[PDB]
């Protein structure tokens, strides 16, 4: 969430932010009405609480001077009743202000381009040259079923639609990618952590998934949610702390769960290796450029042609101030497809989760950043498509061979 005082003082900064996201400004209008009622009730109640303290002492003084106190004791019943009414209103208004503040998206950065949707996302850079095929490439689901390394029919029987079972060299490729990704990020300076994927409500609120995106998440017995991304458990590790040794760079593998495209492009469960940073505010714009480079290094090392796109205001996520997407080439679609989002959140998540650090002039919120390095299933799609042979077998990218016993090609078994 934003800072309430800042929204009060700059309603047309915030309102134009919400129009740039294709929203109206009704939430700001509502917020400022409830805020004004809170402020006026606090003034009236603080005055009456002071008066009740004085009248209590006046009654004591009248009793010591042997004077009748009945008119004062009468006034006190009215004071006490009006105070109770004002406190009940203040309780209601604060609850309404908190609900509204948790629903207002982050302010887009000054370098986020203005646009309405994904058609207005500028291309930042194009890296690598897409393969020129001499035969007609097959999509990843046809290659995976023919090699018997992806099983959709048996996944549907145990789970349902939108799942996959990896088998044999498919399972070994996914495992090799995760190991490779975590090893490279370790060399880049990230600390490997492995957290749970059952998340409480406070953590899911902290990164912005709740309350707005509750219906997109799996909820579980005992009040838990399944993580939609390692962003949720990892970022919230430092909830209600003062952080040390900034910047802090973490990386994690987790399974990811989303209620929600063919094959493994869009599934209810998928694997992802995430990058998370906690940094001092003046450094976060450069930390985003550096995190993006750390994520795209995986694509460069795997020799998978890609491009980097800048998300416009209309396509930006709720909690993000600035995002770059990595988009990998998909031969059968003759287009690039999202494989990562890399974002700066400014202090939006840090305010929600109370993640601060000490400065000589007092405490400040950290900035948080994250990015996919990478979604593993979509990397398997990009390998099966871009490394396929005319015979339907798939060449194993050179960097993964040491993680696969020196295997060079996935063939039918
Ligand atoms: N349902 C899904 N199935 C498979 N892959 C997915 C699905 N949803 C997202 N992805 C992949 O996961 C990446 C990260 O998801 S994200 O929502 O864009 N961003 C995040 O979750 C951030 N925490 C950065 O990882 C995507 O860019 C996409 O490549
Ligand atoms: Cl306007
Ligand atoms: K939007």
């Amino acid at each position: 969430m934003l800072e309430l005082k800042f929204v009060r003082n700059n309603p047309d900064i915030v309102g134009r932010a919400l129009i740039s996201r294709n929203m109206g400004t009704e939430l700001i209008d509502s917020l400022l009405e409830y805020d004004a009622a809170w402020r006026e009730c606090l003034i009236e109640g603080d005055d009456l609480k002071h008066k009740r303290n004085v009248v209590t002492r006046e009654i004591a003084q009248l009793k010591k001077e042997n004077k009748d106190a009945a008119s004062r004791i009468n006034e006190m019943q009215g004071i006490n009743s009006r105070i109770k009414e004002l406190d009940d209103k203040i309780r209601d208004y604060k609850s309404k202000i908190n609900e509204i503040m948790l629903s207002i998206p982050n302010i887009p950065s000054e370098t986020t381009p203005v646009g309405k949707d994904e058609n207005d996302n500028p291309v930042v850079r194009v890296v690598g040259e897409p393969r020129e095929f001499t035969f007609t490439p097959k999509p990843h689901w046809e290659i995976g079923e023919s090699l018997d390394i992806l099983d959709f029919e048996r996944a549907a029987k145990i789970s349902g639609q939108g799942f996959a079972v990896y088998k044999g060299m498919g399972a070994k490729l996914e495992r090799a990618l995760i190991n490779f990704m975590l090893d490279v990020h370790t060399r880049q300076g990230y600390l490997e952590v492995f957290p749970p994927v059952l998340i409480n409500e406070k953590a899911m609120t902290g990164t912005g998934q709740l309350p707005k995106f509750k219906d997109d998440m799996y909820g579980c017995t005992d009040g838990f949610y399944l993580a939609p991304t390692a962003e949720v458990p990892v970022t919230n590790l430092f909830m209600d702390e003062y952080m040390e040794n900034l910047p802090v760079f973490l990386t994690a593998y987790t399974a990811c769960f989303r209620r929600e495209t063919r094959g493994i492009i869009r599934n209810h469960q998928f694997n992802k290796v995430e990058l998370v940073k906690f940094v001092m505010p003046e450094t976060s714009y450069e930390e985003l450029e550096k995190l993006t480079l750390d994520a795209e290094e995986i694509l460069k090392l795997l020799k998978l042609p890609y491009r980097v796109v800048s998300l416009c205001t209309g396509d930006l996520g709720f909690s993000a101030a600035k995002t770059y997407d990595l988009e990998v080439w998909v031969p059968t679609q003759e287009k690039y497809r999202e494989i990562s989002s890399c974002s700066n959140f400014d202090n939006f998540q840090a305010r929600r989760a109370n993640i601060r650090y000490r400065t000589p002039e007092g405490p400040q919120f950290v900035h948080t950043l994250n990015g996919s390095g990478l979604a593993v299933g979509r990397t398997v799609v990009a390998i099966l498509e871009n490394y396929q042979r005319e015979d339907g077998s798939v060449v194993i990218p050179e960097v993964l061979r040491p993680y696969m016993g020196g295997a060079e090609v996935i063939r039918p078994e």
